[PDB]
């Protein structure tokens, strides 16, 4: 599948849930791109204006595209592969409730899940693993990535 052909990558945080405090939505979606350059040679950016490759955006419903969101629960965020456009894009339901801690759904870890699909990354059947199709909660000052991410990421880049 495609993988961003560039180093320096960009995003922007095209709107704000509602659920948390701004600083807290700027601080979960830049450790989360953290998680993924700790272990690439990517380097993420992030930009306030004109087009960002990784656009960020909370949406709920029907949301012009063609993944549609399904109410609290379900579907919790969808991103697209690298590419041009809505390449690389994340999108996360706003009817969730978003957060910084174990209440609701955590940001940060849901952004980190979303952001391997933006740089290319399919999902493993290792229940460890950040990418495993369903999300499951964990202590997120503590997080580390799994072995099976690690050389996931590191076939696609590095
Ligand atoms: C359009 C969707 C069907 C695909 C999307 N779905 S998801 O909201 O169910 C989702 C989100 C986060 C995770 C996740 C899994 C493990 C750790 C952290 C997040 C898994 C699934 C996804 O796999 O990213
Ligand atoms: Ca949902
Ligand atoms: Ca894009
Ligand atoms: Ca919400
Ligand atoms: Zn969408
Ligand atoms: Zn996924």
């Amino acid at each position: 599948g495609p993988v961003w052909r560039k180093h320096y990558i960009t995003y922007r945080i095209n709107n704000y849930t509602p659920d948390m405090n701004r600083e807290d939505v700027d601080y979960a979606i830049r450790k989360a791109f953290q998680v993924w350059s700790n272990v690439t040679p990517l380097k993420f950016s992030k930009i306030n204006t004109g087009m960002a490759d990784i656009l960020v955006v909370f949406a709920r419903g029907a949301h012009g595209d063609d993944h549609a969101f399904d109410g609290k629960g379900g579907i919790l965020a969808h991103a697209f592969g690298p590419g041009s456009g809505i390449g690389g894009d994340a999108h996360f339901d706003e009817d969730e409730f978003w957060t910084t801690h174990s209440g609701g759904t955590n940001l940060f870890l849901t952004a980190v899940h979303e952001i391997g699909h933006s740089l290319g990354l399919g999902h493993s059947s290792d229940p460890k693993a950040v990418m495993f199709p369903t999300y499951k909660y964990v202590d997120i000052n503590t997080f580390r990535l799994s072995a099976d991410d690690i050389r996931g990421i590191q076939s696609l880049y590095g």
